[PDB]
């Protein structure tokens, strides 16, 4: 037990915890920068956290335990100038000129920087950024002009993926971040889900953009430019409009779309209800055929990755069923020309997403038809929001419109999607009626749901037990197959998200900031949002939504076979063996 003097105040306390910590719960502010997820940079501290110990000196709060007899002060001059010298060093590497930066509000360095009041002893005026700047990514992008080498985005990799793919690298002398040898993410073992976006506290890593692709798109006099946003997206992007956390703006972002110019406005949770319609029947084509076990869903491209680069021998057991973004893209240049007259060539479809692995997705060779790319675009949450403020749409009053219903249309089970678990329940929903040849009204599986890294359910279907297994973030899916889970019993449908809670918690999110972050649950708060719609839809199995049974009836035919297994489905392969690798 121990007896703390912070700024003159006397705390008895029996934790162990850091300075940091103890003095956040005490409402005694501590500023922090390479503080975050329970790490800081171990090989270059930033010391934003600095307080004074007397008799010891200075010392990191977030790094350094409470001890008894200790006495700190958080606010001294002495204490001050050491934080404004550490900021003014970093204003020394970085190019300040937040008026054209994508962080400009709300870029955790520019508050220090006003909060400390510091300056830099040379301002930092790169006049060749070309060397510090990375494009070459499908998804991820890098500005080392902006790089404070706080460590975030390395310490978030490992911790949510335990790839590792983003590395210190010594370029020339010089410290840098970057993937493995300095090459394109792509080109690695990266999973492209932006986790290390998420964790910036800058400008310095940000996602591929598009907004060029579709503002060229909306301009071009014979475009039809078709855009539907993921499920994350309406639980998501009021943040970056002050509304605050968990607020549904599913019908402020119809109109918003609408005032910027686009031809139809769908949505991807009709998507959703695809891949269902074409997973569900899958997964029942195997319990008939008894195998292959177990099926992993093939929807979150961060997986596909992982799988791709990891295990590859589980390819072949991923559904073959498109992912909701390419499922619709695919039906946008086939079923929607159809019921339009639109010219297919004409067509340029847009999809808004929580993520920045689906770039890499909608950009893969073969995910075309006839010259037609399924998805001709993908912005992010961020890219959207930036796209309606550069437009001056006033988005916290605007009036709620609809989509527009033929590829509109979604079910409560397309809705949740974008949580951890929502793929799997909403596929047990159909699944279960499919097999049974039964209209169910218990269709809740609350026990798949949450933010449990690893999930596992047994269910009947069709008076036979099943194992599910739901796994919540790429870090789970290492400890699943490297603990080797998958072999504790058969498995036969796992579902795999990339990004811990789901896509509301994917790397094309807002960003909230470290204090935010401990106040509020995000990945909670989010998707309640989704299972709030669900909640209170009329039709909450996927196969019940109308417009999608028009489209099966009238285009597609029987999901899981002829036309539609031809058109709707996409099977990845893995490498053929080769000497050497
Ligand atoms: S990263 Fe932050 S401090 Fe740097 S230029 Fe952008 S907004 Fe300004
Ligand atoms: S995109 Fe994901 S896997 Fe790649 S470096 Fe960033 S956090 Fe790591
Ligand atoms: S890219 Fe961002 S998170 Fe990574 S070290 Fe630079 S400033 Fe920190
Ligand atoms: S969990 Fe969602 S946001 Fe994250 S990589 Fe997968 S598809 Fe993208
Ligand atoms: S916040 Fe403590 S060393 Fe960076
Ligand atoms: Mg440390
Ligand atoms: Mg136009
Ligand atoms: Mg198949």
């Amino acid at each position: 037990m121990k007896t703390i003097i912070i700024n003159g105040v006397q705390f008895n306390t029996d934790e162990d915890t850091t300075i940091l910590k103890f003095a956040r719960d005490n409402n005694i502010d501590i500023s922090a920068l390479c503080f975050l997820n329970n790490c800081n940079n171990d090989i270059n501290k930033c010391e934003i956290c600095t307080v004074e110990v007397e008799g010891t000196g200075l010392v990191t709060a977030c790094d350094t335990l409470i001890e008894d007899g200790m006495i700190i002060n958080t606010n001294s001059d002495a204490v001050n100038e050491k934080i404004k010298s550490r900021i003014s060093q970093l204003l020394d590497i970085h190019e300040f000129k937040c008026g054209p930066c994508n962080r400009r509000e709300n870029c955790e360095f520019l508050k220090l920087v006003i909060k400390y009041k510091a300056r830099a002893s040379k301002p930092f005026l790169p006049k060749d950024k070309t060397e510090y700047v990375d494009e070459r990514s499908k998804s991820l992008t890098v500005d080392r002009t902006k790089c404070l080498l706080c460590g975030r985005c390395v310490n978030a990799c490992g911790k949510n993926t335990e790839t590792y793919a983003m590395k210190f690298l010594n370029k020339n002398g010089k410290t840098i971040i970057g993937a493995e040898d300095e090459k394109c993410f792509d080109d690695t073992n990266c999973l492209l889900c932006g986790q290390c976006i998420i964790a910036c506290p800058v400008a310095a890593l940000s996602e591929k953009s598009h907004m060029d692709r579709v503002k060229n798109a909306l301009n071009a006099p014979e475009k039809h430019v078709i855009v539907a946003m993921a499920p994350s997206v309406r639980a998501s992007i009021g943040e970056l409009f002050n509304m605050g956390f968990g607020v549904d703006v599913t019908g402020k972002i119809y109109t918003a779309l609408r005032q910027l110019g686009f031809d139809k406005i769908f949505d991807i949770n009709f998507g959703a209800d695809m891949t269902i319609m074409e997973e569900a029947t899958e997964l029942v084509q195997r319990i008939e055929n008894n195998g292959p076990f177990p099926m992993f869903t093939s929807c979150c491209p961060g997986w596909v990755r992982q799988a791709e680069n990891y295990y590859p021998e589980l390819l072949n057991n991923l559904s073959s069923a498109k992912s909701p973004q390419q499922i619709f893209g695919t039906a946008s240049k086939t079923y929607y020309p159809s019921i339009s007259g639109l010219d297919p060539k004409n067509v340029f479809t847009v999809t808004v997403m929580p993520c920045t692995s689906k770039k890499f997705e909608a950009d893969r060779p073969q995910m075309e038809k006839d010259g037609l790319r399924d998805i001709d675009a993908v912005i992010t949450t961020r890219e959207l929001a930036k796209m309606i403020k550069d437009a001056k749409i006033p988005f916290a009053k605007l009036e709620d419109s609809e989509a527009d219903p033929a590829m509109g249309e979604y079910s409560g089970a397309g809705a949740i999607f974008g949580a951890t678990g929502g793929v799997m329940e909403a596929a047990l929903r159909s699944a279960k009626d499919f097999a049974e040849n039964a209209e169910l009204e218990d269709i809740e599986y609350k026990q798949v749901r949450g933010l449990n890294g690893i999930k596992e359910a047994e269910v009947e279907i069709n008076n036979n037990k099943y194992n599910v297994a739901v796994i919540n973030g790429a870090s789970n899916l290492f400890k699943f197959m490297k603990s080797g889970m998958i072999n504790e019993k058969q498995y036969h449908f796992i579902e795999v998200m990339a990004c811990h809670g789901g896509c509301v918690n994917g790397g094309g999110q807002p960003h909230v900031n470290p204090k935010d972050l401990e106040k509020v649950d995000i990945k909670k708060v989010r998707a309640s949002v989704l299972y709030n719609q669900d909640e209170h839809l009329s039709k909450r199995k996927s196969h019940e939504n109308t417009a999608l049974v028009k489209m099966y009836q009238n285009y597609f035919g029987k999901p899981g076979e002829g036309r539609a297994h031809e058109i709707l489905h996409f099977k990845y392969k893995k490498s053929a063996w080769s000497h050497p690798q």
